[PDB]
């Protein structure tokens, strides 16, 4: 549960955005990639797995996610792949924020990182509200203590 | 204190590696950037600030770190910049171990940027002292988690 | 204050800033950099808000 | 502990993951879907779970 991620590709302004969502927290990481290829997807995964404890990734049957480069990265990093709606709901919120801040950036990739920033740090409103960035840190912290 | 980061640029095989180290934990984030410019540094910073609480960045007076693009990114993300005093290294301690791991796994990757991300992986998961110790990735999570509980 | 402007003067390619915003017109931006009023085309002006700071804490 | 990816002769599509059987001086013996092949060391990318060994969790 602490290491379950959903990955998918979305498209804006002719560019390819690779999105990773931590399922249990809603925390997201996203970046424009130069092409929707397995080579770029694998490099994305190696970065992600070196920063968060990635144990399982859920993707569709896209060619980039079934590539030999991605399967090798998952073998090297110890990631289990699963090709069987949190990402769609969270990505709809990412597209919402990208449109909010689009005029603040020249390049789309800059707006994407601005939107990722806002998404992960925006606290929930009421009593005891926390952000997605705070939720994933808490989830990983408690899993480490229960060694 | 939990949001203190040190950033510096290092070079390998003719390429520019931008390194960010979380001071309180030794957790590092590194990536090959196409040029040692403020434009690439600023994009690196916005990515980092969206992932971790980055409140203060310690850098030297390199042109990329003193650039207008970097200062604009810190103003947008609310990051305080702390440039070093000219004429004079905690990042060097972790950067020395970074180059050591890059050389250990360099043959495992065709591109240097892949070897760099492999080294970041191993550095952040390596338990300090031994199997009975903790890693940099666990230390930064513990530091941030307990800091969240304060407020 | 929440706005900081970066701009280019003349054909000097290096960007100057931060300057204070006064009005973002259609094809021109009015700024003041250290008691010096300047009128810069919208193309040569980049306005940066502390938007991420206002959405974090 | 070891997986190998390879290309057959004059075939640009990479094959794998193949199960490594033995490693020679400049060649490896691997098994891809119950088919055993001998691929040169030049056209072979050998990937071990090096990162998985430094990460103890499942
Ligand atoms: C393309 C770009 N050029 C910029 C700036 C700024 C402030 C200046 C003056 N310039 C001109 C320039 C180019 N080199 N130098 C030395 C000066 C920014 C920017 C916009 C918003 C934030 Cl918070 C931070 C930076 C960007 C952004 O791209 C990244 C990848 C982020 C750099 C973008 O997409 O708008
Ligand atoms: C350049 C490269 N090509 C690779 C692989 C693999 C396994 C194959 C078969 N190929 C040929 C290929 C290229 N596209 N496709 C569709 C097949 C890897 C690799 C090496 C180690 C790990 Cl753990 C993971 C991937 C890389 C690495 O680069 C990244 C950026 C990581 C992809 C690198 O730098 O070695
Ligand atoms: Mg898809
Ligand atoms: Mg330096």
């Amino acid at each position: 549960s602490p290491g379950i991620w959903q990955l998918d590709c979305t498209h804006l302004e002719g560019k390819v955005i690779l999105v990773a969502v931590h399922v249990a927290s809603g925390y997201i990481e996203a970046e424009v990639i130069p092409a929707e290829t397995g080579q770029e997807t694998a490099y994305f995964l190696l970065k992600l797995a070196g920063r968060w404890p990635v144990k399982t990734v859920h993707t569709d049957n896209g060619s980039n996610f079934t590539s030999t480069t991605v399967k090798a990265a998952c073998w090297w990093a110890g990631i289990k792949q699963e090709f069987g709606g949190v990402i769609e709901s969270m990505n709809k919120e990412l597209k919402k924020i990208i449109g909010q801040v689009r005029d603040q950036a020249e390049h789309l990739k800059t707006a994407v990182q601005m939107a990722v920033f806002i998404h992960n740090k925006k606290r929930k409103g009421g009593i005891g509200g926390y952000s997605a960035g705070e939720r994933i840190v808490d989830i990983i912290a408690t899993d480490i203590q229960t060694k």
